[PDB]
C-alpha cells in the first residue's frame, strides 16, 4: 500500500461489523407455512355447544 | 577453603534467588502476531447494515 509520494507502508487487515439479526421466533417453529396461488384466502369456523334442560 | 593464611573453613554451598516473572496474561494466548516490512501500518474497517422494507 502506498504512503506519501516517496514512502510506502504495510497493509494489515480488514475489520467488518454488522448489526445482529434475531431468529428466536423462527427457531421456535410456531408458524405453519402455506403456499397458495391467489391473493385471497378463506377461513371456515364452526362453533357448537349445548344448553340446559328445565323440569316440566 | 583456607582461613586467613594458616587455618581452614567449611564451605556450605551457594544460595541464589531471582525475582518474579509474571506470564499470566501471555499464557492466555489472547494476542495475535503480524510481521511486515515498513514502519507505518494501516487498518481498514467496513460497516454494513440492513433496511426496513415497507409494503407497496
Amino acid at each position: 500500500m502506498q504512503n506519501g509520494d516517496f514512502q510506502i507502508l504495510d497493509y494489515t487487515g480488514l475489520i467488518s461489523t454488522m448489526p445482529r439479526v434475531d431468529t428466536l421466533l423462527q427457531s421456535m417453529n410456531l408458524f405453519t407455512e402455506h403456499f397458495g396461488r391467489t391473493t385471497v384466502a378463506r377461513i371456515e369456523r364452526l362453533d357448537d355447544g349445548a344448553g340446559d334442560i328445565k323440569a316440566v
